[PDB]
């Protein structure tokens, strides 16, 4: 029996068929022919993928499929103990029942299943060099000895689960041990449809769901959800429906049958979608409000030019086959407002996976920690069919200070390497950097790794400043005329953020003396590049 | 039989296509054991980890009757940066020791390198180890540019004539990867203005050899 859907797993069509064909084809065929052939049974498999995509469930279902005994779930981090010969003892306790039962019953024993969770936290590559042996060089030896040793066990099956499939030893993956590998990835549209059917079958059966709920619509709405996210969405929707029912019953003396009629749920789904669930591999709507705080006000043509160039770059990266990786760099004088435009372009991208990496979250971090954080961000970005990543300041990640000069080399190497690595086949990426000192970057030879550059100028004419004041709308008509007459000359040089700060500072005086303070502050500032 | 270990360095201007040619040579070798040691799988490693990784690859390479190992983008392994200068000494010493170590009796080996900064390697006294060097050039004439455009197969006959009339009047200097990127960037405009934008980008990028 296979019936992948009946068992309670949706979206796993091929990653189940291949497993069944390769590994379990010698357990169900008539024993006579198997014995005549003389082929042994596979001794384990490996499962790796993003967390929360349904691995442990598949392991338990496989265990239940073969009439095996109760699996022995083990957690990787929990086996380590600080005395000598305690971790090995724990690793050696799991294989007792199999040995005893084989020794007693001969060749008619049952099947035992052992599930290792986070197998990469105890089994790491062993150190070859003398005097450079690792601290956990005995746990691996014990495990290797037990899995396949001098005395054969022919009634066992080991299933290992992990997320980092490249840190595991290379003597643990040869055709004798854990010889099958499978990848469980984020489900696509059809998988989400199947999962939603599985998780709403009960409500459909009990006749509580409305007639206006469409599962296909909600399948399309969620773009990079995993299974846990969908189940949480369903539960949250039902809970808010219950809350609404109770509120309606308590607020009014309406008949209880009317409340039960309202027990059907339509708006709960959308409300929970927009206010309850926060995907990990999806766009986040809480950050743009924290970066583009005062919005984008069109004060001149340069804004339109920059936005048009960004749109062209996005349209290129969407519909290309010879260039899956694209980079761009926004550079200009200080306080010109680069991060705001970068975030605006990212928000208008309309890509499933959008993330921003800024140094505000790495205060006090040593260089290696920053390397690890950047690596994790890019690793997450590599798991979606489309992506977009923003590096906020490429001059504070390096710890650059004009004296010296002094900076960190390792982070620079990480950056230089990560701007050339293409994603796995068929997937696409886009990188937008933002900097204020392009000459030093050119000195470091980083400006040649990028693809194109964009310039963000400052206000340089009187009429532009007057239009900016109009859009902001702070001063009245008479003060407007006074200022316009005073600075009709087109020799201004100011940044938008500095303009906001100057307006705020000047507004604090009495109504009579307000223009004079602003004019004095403007004059005190620079007046040319 | 008197030369069981060989070496070669492929070097040239940036965006010229060295790694692809090295991989093509290795593939056409028809050797039982072929490997690549690239720097993009050691992101964040310290010096000793890089040393151990290189040593492990070469140790495996020493257990087959034939072999071929590719070390590409050397200047990334050494961790070079013009300000300073700064780089790693342990990795350089390990590489210099490994470039002239013979395998066990009767076995053979071949190493191919890649780089874009030949002078800086010359200053470190490294070109005394590599047996020979090969040079990969860029596009350096209008005829070759038109031939490449034809073989890629992007523009029509009328556009070919229009671009030729103007581009055959002088010489050019451009890499192949940059050419692909320029073509892809140009193809995003409306059908009327494609060639004009392509010519503008080519004019802007053009630099003295
Ligand atoms: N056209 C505009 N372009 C940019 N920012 C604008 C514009 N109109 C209004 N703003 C506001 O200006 C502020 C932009 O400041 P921002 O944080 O982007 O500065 P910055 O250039 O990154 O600064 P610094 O380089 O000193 O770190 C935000 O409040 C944004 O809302
Ligand atoms: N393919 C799937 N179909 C239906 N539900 C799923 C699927 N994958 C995961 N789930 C849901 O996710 C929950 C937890 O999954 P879990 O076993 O924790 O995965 P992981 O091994 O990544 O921790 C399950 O209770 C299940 O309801």
């Amino acid at each position: 029996d296979w019936n992948f859907e009946k068992m309670g797993i949706g979206g796993l069509d091929k990653e189940f068929s291949d497993i069944f064909r390769r590994a379990f084809a010698s357990r169900v065929f008539p024993p006579e022919i198997v014995e005549q052939m003389g082929c042994k049974h596979v001794k384990g498999i490996l499962l790796y993928g993003p967390p929360g995509c349904g691995k442990t469930l598949l392991a338990r279902q496989i265990g239940k499929m073969l009439n095996a005994r109760e699996p022995k779930v083990v957690n990787g981090p929990e086996i380590l103990n600080k005395y000598v010969g305690e971790s090995e003892a724990n690793i050696r306790k799991l294989f007792a029942d199999a040995e005893e039962e084989q020794r007693r019953l001969g060749a008619n024993s049952g099947l035992h299943i052992i599930i290792f969770d986070e197998i990469d936290a105890i089994c790491k590559q062993r150190g070859s060099m003398a005097g450079s042996t690792g601290v956990h060089d005995t746990v691996v030896n014990q495990l290797l000895s037990k899995i396949d040793g001098v005395e054969q066990l022919n009634n066992i099956l080991v299933i290992g689960m992990t997320n980092r499939p490249d840190l595991i030893d290379e003597a643990l993956l040869r055709p004798g041990r854990l010889e099958v590998k499978m990848e469980i990835g984020l489900p696509d549209e059809k998988g989400r449809l199947q999962i939603l059917h599985i998780h709403t079958a009960r409500m459909r059966g009990h006749q509580l769901l409305s007639a206006d709920v469409d599962i296909k619509e909600l399948a399309v709405e969620t773009k990079n959800f995993s299974g846990a996210e969908l189940e949480g969405l369903v539960r949250a929707a039902q809970s808010t429906a219950m809350n609404r029912h109770i509120k309606a019953s308590t607020k009014v003396e309406v008949d209880m049958e009317k409340a039960e009629s309202l027990q059907v749920t339509r708006g709960d789904f959308l409300a929970s979608l927009e206010n309850d669930i926060k995907p990990a591999f999806g766009t986040n709507q809480e950050d743009y409000a924290s970066y583009i705080m005062n919005g984008i006000i069109k004060w001149g043509d340069p804004v339109t030019r920059v936005l048009d160039d960004g749109e062209l770059l996005v349209q290129q990266t969407k519909n290309s086959d010879r260039t899956p990786l694209v980079s761009v760099l926004l550079e200009g004088p200080p306080h010109s407002g680069k991060t705001a435009l970068a975030a605006k372009i990212a928000e208008e991208s309309n890509f499933p996976f959008i993330k921003i990496c800024s140094p505000d979250k790495m205060i006090g971090f040593s260089e290696t920690a920053k390397c690890q954080a950047m690596k994790k961000i890019f690793d997450d970005a590599y798991k979606s069919q489309l992506s977009c990543v923003v590096v906020d300041d490429i001059e504070r990640l390096l710890d650059y200070v004009p004296i010296g000069p002094r900076f960190s080399n390792l982070v620079l190497q990480a950056l230089l390497v990560l701007l050339k690595k293409a994603p796995p086949q068929g997937r696409k990426l886009l990188i937008i950097g933002t900097t204020s000192r392009k000459d030093v970057l050119q000195e470091m030879e980083m400006l040649n790794a990028f693809s194109t550059t964009i310039h963000v100028p400052n206000i340089a004419t009187g009429e532009q400043l007057l239009e900016a004041l109009e859009l902001l709308g702070n001063f009245k008509d008479k003060e407007r005329t006074t200022i316009a007459q005073q600075v009709k000359g087109k020799k201004v040089w100011i940044g938008i953020k500095k303009l906001l700060m100057l307006i705020e500072m000047s507004l604090q005086m009495d109504p009579e003396y307000r223009v004079r303070k602003f004019l004095a502050l403007l004059r005190e500032e620079g007046a040319s590049p």
